[PDB]
DNA sequence: CCAGCGGCAGC
DNA sequence: GCTGCGCGCTGG
């Protein structure tokens, strides 16, 4: 299973090889712009580029790189308990992880797994491509 | 100028 | 279901 690429262009269709990335970059798009950010979700990766990193931060700092994002503590607290949980926890679905819903559920099983037909999304850009699955199958 | 709008936990 | 978190994008 390898998930196509889109005229709509998710975040989702560059990260899906590593789960964790793109886990995260479903959190840095929680009641947030996409226009702001990706860009940032980039600035992250670089200083914090895995889980294993990420686990051990001070989420006092992610907190300083988020401002310009909004609910900068908040999620700032939720990505150093997620990558935790992530590398600590036995999980089939990263539903059952410390910031992951419905939507970052939606697109693990999308993007990360052959589930697509039995997925409901409701985020904005992820039912364009959900419908553009089934439409161009 | 300006107000509406781009998920999650925890109770 | 309800509520607090939070900035900047956009478009009249």
């Amino acid at each position: 299973w390898t998930p196509p690429r889109s005229p709509f262009n998710l975040v989702q269709e560059t990260l899906f090889h590593d789960p964790w990335k793109l886990l995260i970059a479903t959190i840095f798009l929680n009641r947030t712009s996409g226009k702001m950010a990706i860009p940032v979700l980039w600035k992250f990766l670089e200083k914090y580029p895995s889980a294993e990193v990420a686990r051990t931060a001070d989420w006092r700092d992610v907190s300083e790189l988020l401002k310009p994002l909004g609910l900068y503590d908040l999620r700032a607290k939720t990505i150093v308990k997620f990558s935790d949980e992530y590398l600590t926890k036995q999980w089939k679905y990263p539903i059952e992880l410390h910031g992951i819903g419905k939507y970052g559920n939606d697109s693990y099983r999308i993007f990360c797994v052959n589930e697509w037909k039995q997925v409901h999304p409701e985020a904005h850009k992820l039912n364009k491509y959900h419908d553009w699955l089934w439409e161009n199958h």
